[PDB]
């Protein structure tokens, strides 16, 4: 049974738009940041330094301007920081105009995500999973080993500049890697037990998520006010709640983000807050575990992440056979989450049940299911870019 987005903590009906942004969107993060991802300890940091490392107008044959960029989040040099890659479409900056930008993080280096033999290794602890890894270090075989996920040639000729960095940089995916992150540096607390509200790799991956829209602010390419949010599964999750927290951002996709993400938890199919907290204990806050096999005491479920989003377009998709994410839990979240997107004036979904494959449903709001296993396929993206094409042409008032 679903706490109701549009009823109050004190149990009062939210009727108007005004109450919803001032009231209950903060009741509900509070919500989220205590009892699920654990607390964001600050914004934007004082003494955000970038650093463009690398510049090449005429990359991928002449079809992009490629930049790599070091954010930093402090200014001393000791601060930690981690590596942006960008590919802006020549196309458009020839025009003289700025590239609305597709921005996410990806798994295995900034290298995997294209061939491109000019991108630098990461020089960070990669996972064992990572295809050609040499004991957990970056290697030339690895080049271009995530590419199916990352079709930057068809993004760049749509118009769209991709922006990305390895979430590694941020957290390390591993139970240890919060003592290697940001975390670490940031609410470097004297003690060394984790709080049991603090923030685990979701929060810091989503930080670095708008530490990277920062970075594209400045950046004289791109049109920081059309940024389009994206990650598949786990990094899904992470965009979903940087999109949550951060309204800069103009759209939202979550690619089969599953359990924490555009799942309900209170459903129990497939993967369960047991299972994911057992599994992957850094990933949300301690006092996530409060809910292991007791999802029925949740005080909020992801509908109300996904509403979080809105007025702002929102994309949730499935897989078909990607029952671990639960595709329907993710189809109820949204259908749950569209009376906050109508108070709006959005659409969602028509529809109780699951569309059917390869067949979008929704107007802003919007979900699809395709066929096939976990993955980020050309037919995701081809949804994507067309969801983009009719929410992110924005560069008009
Ligand atoms: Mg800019
Ligand atoms: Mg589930």
């Amino acid at each position: 049974t679903l706490p109701d987005p549009l009823v109050g903590a004190d149990g009062t009906r939210v009727h108007d738009r005004a109450t919803w942004q001032h009231r209950r969107r903060p009741e509900l993060l509070q919500l989220f940041a205590r009892e699920v991802y654990g607390r964001t300890p600050l914004g934007r940091p004082e003494g955000m330094v970038f650093k463009v490392t690398t510049m090449e107008h005429a990359a991928l044959g002449g079809a992009a301007t490629r930049k790599e960029v070091t954010v930093r989040f402090g200014r001393d040099p000791n601060a930690p920081s981690m590596q942006l890659l960008l590919y802006v479409p020549n196309a458009v900056i020839a025009r003289a105009e700025r590239a609305p930008v597709f921005l996410g993080l990806n798994f295995y280096g900034n290298h995997t995500v294209h061939t491109d033999p000019a991108i630098a290794l990461s020089a960070r602890w990669i996972p064992a999973e990572a295809p050609n890894g040499a004991n957990h270090r970056a290697t030339e075989a690895a080049r271009g080993s995530d590419a199916q996920k990352w079709p930057v040639e068809q993004i760049l000729a749509r118009g769209y500049a991709v922006a990305t960095v390895y979430c590694g940089d941020l957290c390390p995916d591993r139970p240890d890697g919060l003592n290697a992150s940001v975390a670490s540096w940031l609410d470097a607390a004297a003690g060394d037990q984790r709080a049991p509200d603090a923030w685990g790799a979701i929060g810091v991956w989503a930080w670095g998520l708008s530490r990277a829209l920062d970075y594209l602010e400045t950046d004289p390419l791109v049109d920081a006010s059309r940024v389009a949010v994206h990650g598949h599964s786990r990094l899904g999750k992470a965009a979903l709640w940087a999109g949550a927290q951060d309204d800069r951002f103009a759209l939202v996709i979550s690619n089969e983000s599953g359990c924490g993400g555009a799942a309900l938890s209170k459903r129990i199919h497939g993967e369960t807050v047991a299972r994911i907290n057992t599994v992957f204990p850094h990933w949300f806050a301690r006092n996530f575990r409060r809910y292991d096999d007791h999802e029925e005491a949740l005080p909020v479920d992801q509908h109300e992440l996904l509403a979080l989003v809105a007025p702002r377009p929102l994309y949730v998709a499935s897989a078909e056979d990607d029952d671990w994410a639960d595709p329907r839990g993710e189809f109820l979240a949204v259908k749950a989450a569209e009376p906050v997107f109508r108070l709006f004036g959005q659409t969602g979904p028509s529809g109780e049940d699951v569309p059917r494959v390869n067949e979008p449903s929704g107007g802003a709001l919007r979900y699809h299911i395709r066929p096939g296993p976990a993955g980020m396929t050309a037919q995701d993206w081809a949804f994507y870019l067309a969801f983009a094409d009719e929410w992110l042409k924005s560069a008009l008032p």
